[PDB]
DNA sequence: TTTTTTTCGTGTGGTACTTTTTTTTT
DNA sequence: CTGACGCTCAACATAGGTACCACACGGCGAGCTCGATGCAC
DNA sequence: GTGCATCGAGCTCGCGACAAACCTTCTATGTTGAGCGTCAG
């Protein structure tokens, strides 16, 4: 795991000032590596002098220089990628959700996005051998829709206890777009103690579509949802945590679209887009059953999967 | 309940801002604790540094933290769950209407509505271990549709006084979109002094499709009817009401049955259909009897249920 | 009645602003006080700061808060309803054709849409006690199929007087949709100066379905007849008086329903469906309606308007 | 006493219509 | 050593049929309309 | 005292793009062509 910010008095740091990071927010030697200079001088008492000390001394204990192509091929053989609990899912994802990296999810409604991330909250708990994290799950809710009902309904299929499931997911919900940023400050330092291995925002961008209203307020709206989405990124490089976000979805109401019955977009405009490394469709089928396209992703062709919502979860078609 | 707003003077707040706030419609720590910085901005007399303070001990009074899935799975075992008058509703939903979320009814006309609004509105009133909430009903009107009568017969259903029923529903006519939202204001201070256990607005979009007409003013009524639905879910938050909000249909005109799409769709667009957490679709069946399908539900099987629009309210299909 | 919007400026509103709401289509305090913001705004010479200021002298005079259902059930209790000539449609409809709400009549041709439209309108002329609504009725033509002969004999079954009963209906000619909405400005100000108890419009949906024709004009055929239906909406509640639409059928392909799609029957409170019985006799069946059990009752047409069948 | 510098940000679905065609003696 | 014939899959195209629809910021300044104040017999 | 004239106040409507950029083909049933196994000689 990462190394925590108390490394740093061995390097000669006040024991006070490392205080005061902790109060910015940084629980960590790789968050404050990762930090720029601007953010250590925001920090009353430190000073531009002392923001260069403790830079300088980060730098030391991670490692933030070139490497060859081969070195980090040998990392990312060894990534950890948490299964959905739908084996089409898993042969669409080439092995499931990847952790270090931010995933979206996006679709109408019902179509099963909070489903997915009930089942991944369990599953991320399994031995990593059964296609888990190992880990336990942090559920940042913003729409009020988080049932652990489901959360037992998963763990049954598992064999997993549901009292132990229930205990190693840690539940905040969000009112609004301020308390939502503000709890990822609590979770750095949650997840310093203990090993998590996903983090799940659903939705992301609910509260952003409210909060901020008209196109007045658009600048100052993706502004803000950028600044949630580096701190995700944060948490997932600091971290190694899967980071799973989901965002719903606006009508294009021109003609261009004449070819589709519904044309439709995941709402956040550009700065989810580029944010996102990997954006899963998710779009109604038949019945119980619902279809995953791969919308955008570094390394997947893009292709279509099918999965259906069964009473233990996320599951394949079974008929 | 929730904490009359009052109690942020005892932590040091002067009693003037307090006698702001309330004009702004937050009567309870609650709203203010849930309340984005911006809000708070936007009301006059109140600085930024008088908002961080406000805030800052609103969030002492009100937990706004992570906390373990056990504790939230705890809390939601003693929710309320409100008797829809029918078996096979119940059934289907499992306990009944469920406070603390949105719950929207849609289907074409004479579909039943109303009618369900209609039974819920004394339902509610039924002591807990009889399926009810036990607490007063409030019903925001937007089409005149409103008929004591209907409630004076489901009443004598469950052996309740008729005159203490009509008593224990508050009734208001919306005219406008505009007067729809402003009422809600007037519901957050009543909800402050007694206890409500059912927000009905019926129909929730009825006045959308009209005060905004064609694609020129989508997306002033999208972003309005989006702010409206905010203010219902900061309700059933705040009080732990069950709000049960009423929708319209519209066809569609495309080759729907071409590509076996249903031939009608619920308006209010994508808005509506994230912000729903549980949304039922009523159909005509034949004679009095009706088909209720479960269309949007985080922890519901998509299924239906048959119920009867009798002499008496809502009611068990009798053939 | 609603009060004459000439109160606003008692309240501090300028004069020349009354001016301009007035030929805006607002008579009365009520009609201000239900109108949206947005209303107001479009109105040249009427700044957001005016509207503020006129809405919440309106919401003064106009009572817009919550109130209890004990309140309002006293206050259903007094509404009027008309006696539509038959003793089996009043039982259906128990008491007959309620104010306040919209109540549409559909049914194929024949039917007696029409003749119920002649019948109503003069029994609305009836003393409340006789099952009136003591009030002048308001015709609105889209077919050209007004026939006052027809309320000459439905008054001599009830004794009126032939000259004052056609003396009390105000009659009018709509040639487009355009004009159709036009005319409810007219009503507006009409309703003020005189006790209105009843306005038909016959047939409704009738230009509607020419006016606007393919799928490539639907949406804005229903734009329109939207704004039409909220009009009348505004008026029942403004004045208190009964409005009576009549609808026509379109034979479904997948057998008949009544046109106007949703639009229209998400906006009429009751609903009556007439199709066609033995000799003169019809069927009246409630096709919606939020207090009335869907029922069937048989009515004719008989030389003096709609009356009892004989049989 | 001198001396300007710098773009950012997408959102929003609506809205039903139209009937047609007779056949076969014991 | 081989060909005629039926089964199932893999790829492919059309279905009662029809089609249109627009606005929305951040803001200063002409502009020009009328009330409130001042002026000519 | 009557008719006339002016300034403050109000509310209304512009102002600008470089004239392309868009790529989406749907669900579901039955059809069309081909790959393949059977059986007899
Ligand atoms: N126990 C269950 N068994 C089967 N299906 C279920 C069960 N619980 C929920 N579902 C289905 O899950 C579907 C998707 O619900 P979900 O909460 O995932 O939607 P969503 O994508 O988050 O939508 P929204 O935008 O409204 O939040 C629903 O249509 C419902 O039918
Ligand atoms: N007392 C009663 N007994 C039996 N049926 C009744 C009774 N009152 C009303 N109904 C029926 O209830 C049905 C549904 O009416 P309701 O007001 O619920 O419609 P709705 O879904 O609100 O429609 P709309 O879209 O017009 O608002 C009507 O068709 C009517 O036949
Ligand atoms: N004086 C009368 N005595 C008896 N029956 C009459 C009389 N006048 C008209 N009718 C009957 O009234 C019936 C219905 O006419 P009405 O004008 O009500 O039709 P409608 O429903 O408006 O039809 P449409 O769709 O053509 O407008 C006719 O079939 C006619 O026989
Ligand atoms: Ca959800
Ligand atoms: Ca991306
Ligand atoms: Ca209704
Ligand atoms: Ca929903
Ligand atoms: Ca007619
Ligand atoms: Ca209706």
């Amino acid at each position: 795991g990462p190394q925590p910010i108390s490394r740093l008095e061995q390097c000669g740091i006040n024991a006070n000032d490392v205080k005061k990071l902790e109060e910015a927010g940084f629980h960590t030697v790789e968050a404050v590596a990762y930090a720029p200079k601007k953010e250590l001088i925001n920090i009353k008492g430190i000073s531009e002098a002392k923001a260069d000390k403790i830079l300088a001394e980060a730098a030391k204990l991670v490692p933030m220089g070139f490497t060859t192509a081969t070195e980090f091929h040998q990392r990312r053989s060894e990534i950890i990628q948490i299964t959905t609990g739908s084996k089409e899912l898993d042969k669409l994802l080439q092995g499931g959700i990847e952790t270090g990296s931010i995933t979206e999810m996006f679709g109408e409604f019902r179509t099963g996005k909070t489903q997915i991330c009930h089942t991944l909250a369990v599953t991320c708990q399994l031995p990593i051998d059964r296609g888990g994290g190992e880990g336990k799950a942090m559920y940042i809710d913003t729409e009020g829709t988080f049932r652990p009902e489901r959360l037992l309904a998963v763990a049954e299929r598992y064999g997993l206890s549901g009292s132990d499931v229930l205990d190693n997911v840690a539940y905040a919900r969000a009112f609004n777009t301020d308390h939502q940023t503000q709890l990822l400050y609590q979770a750095s330092a949650m997840m310093v103690e203990s090993r998590y291995a996903l983090l799940i925002v659903d939705s992301a961008t609910a509260l952003y579509r409210t909060d901020y209203s008209g196109r007045g307020e658009l600048s100052a709206r993706q502004m803000h949802l950028a600044r949630f989405l580096r701190m995700l990124l944060r948490l997932a490089d600091e971290f190694g945590v899967a980071v799973v976000i989901t965002n719903q979805v606006v009508a294009q109401v021109d003609g261009a679209a004449m070819f589709a019955a519904d044309p439709k977009k995941p709402i956040g405009g550009n700065i989810i887009a580029h944010a996102s490394t990997t954006r899963l469709y998710l779009r109604k089928g038949r019945g119980e059953t619902r279809i995953c396209k791969i919308y955008d992703s570094p390394c997947l062709p893009e292709a279509e999967a099918m999965f259906a919502i069964n009473a233990d979860g996320v599951g394949d078609a079974k008929d």
